[PDB]
């Protein structure tokens, strides 16, 4: 019936002045615009039809067409940013925020996507969505006492649309909004359905991406043991965006670095940091180098927690993101940590796989490697070892890879091993 209009047929039935004539095109419209392979959403738009689409959303008398023309503008507003723009500019976000308490739950649906998919565009879109109001009434939908009574989809939905609310930087969103929402984040953290618990990690990952001020909102609110739960899940799509925000909150201030670790994130650190999945191990690896940056009595929990075999291991053997992340965290160890810290760390055979990465063409990575070679000959130093240090460097061919980077020009490089050759090795 409805199924493979022309959009010269859509238009035409639009435009008649018969109501069923204009469902029966607006669900042609819909249907057009839910296929998979090449949506005609350029044509559509080139055709006129998003203001008629919107003045339809406000048809309270004919749900059916109310339905079909919500559809029809939240696959539009799926697309480019053009295309959502052009649904912006029809007029469609207030339209959609007075359907979020349609008594038609399909309908409080499609809106609640649709504004999801408008804020999901970028910074000045999320900001308009929320200064036409749409926050009271989105967590109005979710103010019941048990969450467990609402549909799956339909949670899911309402998470996906929050977590863009919270989402993009240059601005970050506005301090009263995170301020509004992040109750409502929290209680959604503890649901039991990973979808939501995902969504929910994105978006705490999201406003934790930031300043210590924008950390600390998220701190207060107590979710830092949660997310370290869920860092422990089974499930990769929890685990991701968990580290993700776990990894954030660590950027952070020395007291928040610690509440992470109080809760007992060190102890999830031995599985991920020798995880199959790249990324993970990656990201783990770059959350260690930050904790390696903070106190002694910091570094000496990572000592306590057995993690310093598991930092020589990614330095030996990783994708090479990982091993210049290892790098960074072995670099601030050697710059923040007491001479007693660093000895064990040579203890545990840190200096052949850092030795051996001097092979890398990455100027940056040697540079960091340099850095923390003088910062243990500098331990050396206060207990009058450095010979012995010299020695183990060069039996593991260590001192022909420091030679080489003379020949090797950057300003910092040839300079650093310089110093290091005259300074020591006579
Ligand atoms: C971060 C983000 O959300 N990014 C973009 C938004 C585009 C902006 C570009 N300028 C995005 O991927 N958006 C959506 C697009 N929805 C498209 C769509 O067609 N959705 C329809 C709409 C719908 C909704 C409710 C009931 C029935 C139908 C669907 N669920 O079938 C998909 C890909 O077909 C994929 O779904 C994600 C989503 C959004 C809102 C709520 N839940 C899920
Ligand atoms: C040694 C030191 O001073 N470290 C401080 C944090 C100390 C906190 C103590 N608890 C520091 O800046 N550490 C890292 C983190 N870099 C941050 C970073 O990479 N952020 C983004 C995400 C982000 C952005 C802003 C805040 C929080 C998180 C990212 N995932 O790439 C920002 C850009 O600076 C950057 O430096 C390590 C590094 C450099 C290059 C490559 N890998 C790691």
């Amino acid at each position: 019936g409805t199924v493979n209009w022309s959009v010269e047929d859509i238009v035409k039935g639009i435009n008649s002045n018969n109501l069923e004539s204009q469902l029966q095109a607006t669900q042609a419209a819909r249907k057009l615009l839910s296929r998979e392979k090449q949506p005609p959403i350029d044509n559509i738009i080139r055709a006129g039809l998003i203001p008629k689409f919107v003045s339809f959303l406000g048809k309270t008398d004919c749900s059916p067409i109310q339905f079909e023309s919500a559809w029809a503008l939240t696959n539009i507003a799926s697309g480019t940013s053009e295309q959502t723009k052009a649904v912006v500019d029809g007029g469609a976000i207030p339209a959609f925020i007075s359907l979020l308490a349609s008594p038609h739950a399909h309908i409080s649906e499609q809106a609640v996507w649709a504004l999801g998919n408008i804020a999901g565009d970028g910074s000045a879109f999320r900001d308009l969505v929320i200064k036409h109001g749409a926050i009271d009434p989105l967590l109005a939908l979710l103010a019941v006492p048990d969450l467990s009574t609402l549909a799956c989809g339909y949670l899911r939905n309402l998470t996906w649309t929050l977590s863009n609310l919270c989402r993009n930087k240059n601005p970050a969103p506005p301090l009263d909004a995170v301020e509004q929402i992040l109750p409502t984040l929290v209680r959604l953290l503890h649901h039991n359905d990973p979808e939501v618990l995902a969504d929910s990690c994105w978006a705490i990952s999201y406003l934790t991406d930031g300043p210590n001020e924008r950390i600390e909102m998220v701190v207060k609110k107590g979710v830092v043991p949660q997310l370290v739960k869920l860092l422990g899940a089974t499930e990769l799509p929890i685990v991701t965006p968990a580290l993700r925000a776990i990894g954030n909150i660590v950027t952070g201030t020395d007291e928040q670095t610690q509440k992470v670790i109080d809760a007992g994130a060190l102890a999830v650190f031995p599985s991920l940091l020798t995880n199959p999945k790249t990324n993970i191990q990656k990201e783990a690896t770059w959350t260690m180098s930050n904790i390696t940056a903070g106190r002694q009595d910091q570094i000496q929990q990572v000592v306590n927690h057995g993690l310093v075999p598991f930092l020589v291991g990614v330095l030996s053997k990783a994708d090479f993101k990982t091993q210049k992340e290892a790098a960074w965290a072995i670099t601030n160890y050697t710059s923040g940590g007491t001479v007693e810290q660093i000895v064990y760390l040579v203890h545990c055979g840190i200096i052949e796989p850092l030795m051996n990465l001097l092979s890398a063409k990455d100027t940056k990575i040697i540079q960091v490697i340099l850095d923390a070679i003088s910062n243990i000959f500098q331990a050396a130093e206060k207990l009058g070892e450095t010979e012995k240090l010299s020695i183990m460097i060069e039996e593991c061919g260590g001192l022909d890879k420091i030679e080489a980077l003379q020949r090797h020009e950057n300003e910092s490089v040839y300079k650093a091993s310089l110093n290091l050759i005259e300074k020591y090795f006579s």
